[PDB]
């Protein structure tokens, strides 16, 4: 038995994605198949339509020996990596998974978020954000990412006035935040772009002034998410 599963991807909450598994091989391979759902730090659970969900949906194609599970309003809850197998019958040999990244923003202003790109290696890139609301020059604005299989994390932030900025380690001698005022926007330029940049990038404010915080939960203000794709 060849199990395969494919179609994952990072979507945002609210979205929508159809995952496919083709069982092959030299033996048998019932299609009486469900799914199994691995949380990152935790142990495989099974979910296969049945546990607690008015969401997802499992369905067949016979001519096909695959197996597909639909799922809708996706929650960060269902992060994971995706597996099919036997759930009668049991246990064939586990295949390679695939990943599941439901990204989500923290927490008026309406933040608004420049298109973003897929560009390769090692080129360069910069995302914009600026308020439509409201007049920018007072928020501390940070930006946040989300990449596949990891949690949220904190990437730049820039003060009132511009005059203190901080980056993450990773990206300390790559990326540089900056703002015109008189544009109402924020901006980050991103040098030396490398897979490990691949995700849902995010633009967010606070009014200060307080101390210049790192958590997505000290932000009120968010936008609705941006996606980078680095490729080589």
């Amino acid at each position: 038995v060849q199990l395969v599963e494919s179609g994952g991807g990072l979507v945002q909450a609210g979205g929508s994605l159809r995952l496919s598994c083709t069982a092959s091989g030299s033996t048998f391979s019932i299609n009486a198949i469900g799914w199994y759902r691995q949380a990152p730090g935790e142990q495989r659970e099974l979910v296969v339509v049945d546990s607690v969900k008015g969401r997802f949906t499992l369905s067949r194609d016979n001519a096909k020996n695959t197996v597909y599970l639909q799922m809708n309003s996706l929650k960060p809850d269902d992060t994971a990596v995706y597996y099919c197998n036997a759930a009668g019958n049991r246990l064939y040999p586990w295949g390679q998974g695939t990943l599941v990244t439901v990204s989500s923003g923290g927490g008026e202003v309406q933040l608004v978020e420049s298109v973003g790109g897929l560009v390769q290696a090692g080129g360069s890139l910069r995302l914009s954000c600026a308020a439509s609301g409201r007049t920018f020059s007072d928020y501390a604005v940070a930006w946040f990412r989300q990449a596949p299989g990891k949690e949220r994390e904190f990437v730049a932030v820039i003060t009132r006035g511009g005059g203190s900025t901080v980056y993450t380690d990773s990206v300390k001698g790559r990326f540089t935040i900056s703002r015109d005022d008189a544009k109402n926007s924020v901006y980050l330029q991103m040098n030396s772009l490398k897979p490990e940049d691949t995700a849902v990038y995010y633009c967010a404010a606070d009014f200060m002034r307080s101390t210049l915080s790192y958590r997505a939960r000290a932000y009120e203000h968010w936008g609705q998410g941006t996606l980078v794709t680095v490729s080589s």
